[PDB]
């Protein structure tokens, strides 16, 4: 195996190979299996990015440090290469061949080990080891994941039996400090810097909270050396080598595709603001913003629940005041995505497996969910759910369980997690009217799990001009970034905020107006070329043609 | 030795190497993963020739020059050449013992990292850079594409603990003009001819609608090479040095064989007459051709959201009238291909799967859905989907994000680019409800609005997003008298092949036009109908012995309504 494997005992004496801490409980299971006379071939069950290959590493540390029994002493730890193994033989006869002289090759040598990190590809090949690792001549280590395990294991039994199962799970908040504490050293080494022991679980904490493509000691480790080394890469402006929370949230956000600093401290300057920048994006409404602002920046303290969503929010009101408005800006100013769904399409009593997915065997398994397949893909996202009091009980179940316990299960047994998510359903169902109205649609075992109901009230004339000014003056600008000037006359803006405006409607043809009356003309003049680079528009109302005129 | 393993810092040194234009951040980046002390291989994803190798060798400069960290300010890079110790050995013990020796020599050359252009080629000797990943001192940046990587990386955890994506996305059109500024002295002095700049932003700005090759930073170079080229060569005792974009153009309609006239030279002049350009075609219809024509000009003029697509119109109302026309001649006045699904096949999910790309459903899911790569090959095509209101609601998902966004990312890392793609779906759902005969003694009862049909069929949610709503009426006598002299002349060309003269009464051709004429399908039935009257007795005339070489048929009608056959 001179060129097959590599010698961990020999790798482990030099160096790369990192203390292993925290694992004694594994590390003895390990031990104990290695000491049985038939069927000593561990096997370790876990994820990717969990520290199995780290086990091997420290047990062939501690051999070579003799932190072994004397039974455990002399043995000599094989890791071998599968590119050099199963690759380059294209024959019937070479692999066997190379497989035979690897398995000489540790026969001359009764006491070394062989471990084999991810045994799940050169079995599906395995009828050749099951008789040499059954309880003839050779021990294996082997580290696989728990799907790997449960799909090409326990299928064959005679290699379930010939393996024992090491549940490698992944550590614990606390461990995952005390093992990036014993990692420091190393990384400090490499990058000349120094780590603040806030900052190592301010890191460990936030790869929880939003890093949750790989698992615990791995995306920790990972976010401490990239700390490192943007702490590294900083000289280029002579800073000082300490490195703080705040470059592991910058890393983080960095990493975990989220806006830069969105995290811990500049929330403090933007909640510190939210309500007025709001106020300045949706107009009227005001109580509104600042119960819901203030809901926000109390589930934002760390005095909210960890089984429940961030907010459960119930915007009661008639259409067109904004509440949709309200929620896009809201996921626009926390730098959050935004999951928008129509509970007009869930009505029916088939159409609730949509969200979750049908169960396994029916038609649309595989497609899966919707509602949950979006949380887990966006775990930090505010949940916009149009027309509630339209959905299916079954539907109301859901959220029910949801707001209750903050989690989902997908049909494929997934967690979608919900702690981190703005559970923000709307109605145009509407004061203590409309309060007793609620009280009647909504079940009370529903109303008594919303966190705080938001009632929406009707739009001002005042806040119609407003809001017509707010398209105006974005019309505005969009010419602008052409380079063509607007005026609009103030009685056109009446006409247009009286017209484009219902009570029953709210400000949803506000569009359509601003786009049909202003868009088209404009646009007309300006493709065609009657209009070029350095005209102005003009916005002028006549009673007797109740149309907007222009010019150059 | 030194012919196997070359220190392009001395190229840069010897000003071989030019400072690279932008991407300062993918050079930090990788620069950051380089500082790691694990997983510390940077690694390039993205298309080819997006100036890769260019980061590369403006890395390399930048450490020449100091503009990085102090711990890598002294480093030396190498690049690998496969090709100079791979060949002249023929011998696999020779490979192996030269593989042996550059592993060696490298070895000795610590303290240095090598770049390996495709790694993923030299992945898939595969033993050769596994001594560098059992190693793990020495730092290796690579190349590859999105294929390449999801087919190789993703699944393999000894490449994906070392290798760290570097998502290179094609540069802006500035930036496409600043590295053409960039390179174009050295080409000016090899194709001793003068291009402005408004020259190279018009070669840019027409590239970006002829590109279905190769992406930005690829092919504009490719394309002043050629002008260059041909500046110095058309011209024997004439030298034009001065390249301007009527060069460029015309550069343009000799490689891609489209003339310059019909896509260059016409900017806006066909834009500004597209209206009477569609009615010339397209008989009847104009209301519809009108509203169309004024939604894709209020799109072109750039007054809304730049993300949302060109143009999202459902046609409605009956087939047969030319919806499908309309669209092909709007295709062929943009210049712009047609792309098109008739979404009767896409009534199943495990089939919207196919549509998006989804790994499920659908062998060959390392090519990605059909819809993306389509509009990957023409991000300026248009898009035709027939028979909307079959397709799965999922297809209707997919198109609110569309609308929404104007943009469909892919489940293998890439994007698709509609603010420059007009979507068009036909539907004929509500006119089954203007032929619905009533109960009443009169039972016309109406002359039906299947507008509530319209938006029963269509979520709110997605005809929210409409940027107009067509509909097409009934083709008037005149069309169907104009359509059905299209299939008597089409008739008549057949038999003149042939060898037979036709000619029809006019009461005649009144009379297959009102009878092939269905409400419920337009003039579809016209084409069976014409077959059906005209080309039976005439196929048995031409097989009987009344006419076999030569001769002439006359139509006309009697008073039974009658088609009458008049011989030779
Ligand atoms: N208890 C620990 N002590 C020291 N390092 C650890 C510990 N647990 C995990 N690590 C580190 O986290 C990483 C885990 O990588 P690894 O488990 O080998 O990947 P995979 O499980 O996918 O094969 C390693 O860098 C390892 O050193
Ligand atoms: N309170 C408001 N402030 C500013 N604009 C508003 C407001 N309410 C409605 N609008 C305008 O109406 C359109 C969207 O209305 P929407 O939020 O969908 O109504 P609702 O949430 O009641 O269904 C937008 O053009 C928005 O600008
Ligand atoms: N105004 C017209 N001008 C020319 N041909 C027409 C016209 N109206 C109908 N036709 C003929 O009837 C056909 C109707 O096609 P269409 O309604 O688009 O169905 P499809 O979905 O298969 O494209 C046309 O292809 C054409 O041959």
């Amino acid at each position: 195996m001179e060129n097959f494997t590599t010698n961990l005992n020999q790798l482990a004496r030099v160096g790369g190979i990192d203390p292993l801490i925290g694992r004694e409980k594994e590390l003895e299971r390990a031990i104990q299996v290695l000491c049985r006379r038939r069927k000593n071939n561990p096997l370790l069950v876990g994820e990717s990015g969990v520290g199995k290959t780290a086990i091997a590493e420290g047990l062939a540390w501690r051999i070579v440090q003799g932190d072994v029994p004397e039974v455990m002493a002399d043995c000599t730890i094989y890791s071998l290469d599968i590119g050099s193994l199963l690759a380059g033989t294209k024959y019937r006869g070479d692999f066997e061949k190379r497989f035979k002289a690897l398995l000489k090759q540790l026969e001359q040598d009764t006491n070394s080990i062989l471990f084999i990190d991810e045994i799940h590809t050169i079995i599906g090949a395995a009828n050749l080891i099951k008789p040499l690792l059954s309880s003839g001549k050779i021990r294996v280590i082997g580290s696989t994941t728990y799907q790997e395990f449960s799909n090409i294991f326990e299928k064959d039994r005679a290699l379930a039996r010939r393996f024992q199962k090491i549940d490698i799970t992944e550590p614990s908040i606390e461990e995952t400090v005390q093992i990036i504490n014993g990692l420091k050293p190393k990384y400090e080494a490499h990058h000349d810097v120094r780590y603040t022991a806030k900052a190592v679980r301010a890191a460990v904490e936030l790869a929880v909270k939003y890093i949750n493509d790989r698992h615990l000691p791995d995306k920790a480790i990972d976010v401490i050396d990239e700390a490192g080394a943007r702490a590294r890469l900083m000289p280029v402006s002579k800073r000082k080598k300490t490195v703080n929370v705040a470059d592991i949230e910058s890393v983080v956000a960095r990493i975990a595709r989220i806006p830069e600093k969105s995290v811990s401290q500049s929330d403090r300057d933007t909640l510190k603001n939210l309500g007025d920048r709001l106020k300045m994006l949706v107009f009227g409404q005001d109580k509104a913003i600042e119960a819901l602002t203030e809901a926000i920046k109390m589930a934002r303290a760390g005095l909210g629940h960890e089984h429940k969503p961030v907010g459960s929010f119930l915007f009661a009101g008639p259409t067109g005041v904004g509440k949709t408005e309200v929620t896009v800006q809201l996921s626009k100013a926390l730098g959050i995505e935004l999951l928008r769904f129509d509970m007009s399409e869930y009505m029916e009593r088939h159409t609730v497996s949509r969200l979750i997915g049908a169960p396994p065997g029916y038609v649309g398994f595989d497609q899966g969910g919707l509602l949950t397949d979006a949380v887990i893909k966006h775990p930090h996202a505010v949940l916009l759910l149009d027309e509630i009091e339209k959905a299916h009980p079954d539907v109301f179940n859901i959220l029910l369980q949801v707001m209750d316990n903050g989690t989902l299960t997908d049909n494929n047994g997934r967690k979608a997690d919900f702690r981190n998510v703005v559970l923000v359903m709307t109605t145009n169902a509407g004061s203590t009217d409309a309060m007793e109205e609620i009280k009647k649609i909504f079940t009370p075992e529903f109303r008594n799990r919303l966190d705080n109901i938001i009632w929406f009230d009707h739009l001002s004339t005042d806040v119609i001009h407003q809001v017509v000014d707010k398209f105006i003056v974005e019309l505005q600008v969009q010419l602008d970034q052409k380079g063509v000037s607007l005026e609009v006359s103030q009685e056109a803006r009446n006409w247009l905020a009286e017209k484009g405006y219902d009570r029953a409607m709210g400000a949803r043809p506000m569009a359509r107006v601003i786009q049909d009356n202003l868009k088209k003309p404009l646009a007309n003049e300006l493709l065609f070329g009657s209009l070029v680079d350095g005209g102005q528009v003009t916005v002028a109302l006549d009673k007797e043609k109740n149309e907007l005129t222009y010019g150059f």
